[PDB]
């Protein structure tokens, strides 16, 4: 029943509002907020909790880490050493002497 | 169509209207969904798969770490040492002796 | 009511048209924003904080950590080792020797 | 050209409608998909990336790690060791001796 | 002015196909992308710039650290040594020698 002309023009006018205009979105509704939490938020909770239990073993500006024990390890250079015991020795030479006695 | 007059009221009051308003979303369309899902929700996915992985190295807040084995070590003290076998030993000089017999 | 010719063009024409327009947010409404700072900034936020706590641990691009101290280690290799004082010793066997006088 | 009426209660009718409804995103425009893009998508690829290159270092549930080689140390207790060489020796004292 | 079944009609059908349509985002005001920014972006920002610092610890698929130096160690094994000096020693004991000339 409206005329062809009339509904010609009701399109294109209120097409030029729609973009004419801004959009300021309300509160989502609960769907949309179910959604959104599956989608992203509870993701995020998740991402937060797995870096907090790394970020627990930080203490004093240190990250505390774990090595197998005992660790083995090979020493690269030459120690100085001080013996705290006598030792016993197996003498394998001649050896020259100057008697004393 | 209608009058200018008509037009120039529609326009400013379709504009005026939807921007007094605010607009409550409902569950977005598959479309959207799919898109979003690729935008961001797999991404953190992946975020938090990578994150499980690096926590699951973490035990009462120490983070289990390898180092090479053997580890190369450099000793920087002088070592107290307790010799435990008997030792071959060359006696380079000429040595004074008293004959008890 | 208006025609129900009238009313199935309107139904039409106003799906098409809102359909054929694009949507262009402007700032959203305090309902909003309070429910998206809530669903995504805060825990972007905590996000930030734990990591900010991990990353003041790195120097100089290295993670500075923490090992249980004094760490046991064992020793895998023959060590060059320097005496540096006098050793007291037993001789064991008998030595044979060159009198010099 | 409507009535006042009219247009006083279109304002109102409209208002209700809008705010009545709820609204269902389609897929975006190319342009709100470009922006987005480098608003979110683009830094979240970033931030997966680099937690890629650190998680490539876990190895069996342990974090491989580099300490500067070889590790500096100190050792604490005394150590008991064995002696593998003969090792030369000065005699520094006058020694009881029994002939033969 | 219009009718009473007219208003009524109206609402219900606008209603009817504000939520029959689905609304496609054209790309937000200058207002939004600056909230957005604040509200996300920027914190994306902040969480990358500190993931890039730990990250760039990472040489050859293994994680740089720094361990206090020296560390202490404790060596828990019997350790085999090879002398590399000539060691001074005192012979504590009565020595039977075999004279030799």
């Amino acid at each position: 029943m409206p005329s062809e002309d009339y509904a010609i023009w009701y399109a294109r006018a209120t097409i030029a509002a729609l973009q004419a205009a801004e959009y300021r979105l309300a509160m989502p509704s609960a769907s949309y907020t179910a959604w959104f939490t599956d989608a992203v938020s509870d993701k995020l909770d998740k991402i937060s909790e797995s870096l907090n239990t790394l970020v627990e073993c930080v203490i004093d500006k240190r990250l505390a880490v774990s090595v197998p024990e005992p660790l083995p390890v090979r020493v690269e250079n030459k120690v100085q050493v001080e013996v705290e015991d006598e030792v016993r020795v197996r003498v394998e030479n001649k050896v020259d002497v100057e008697v004393k006695n």
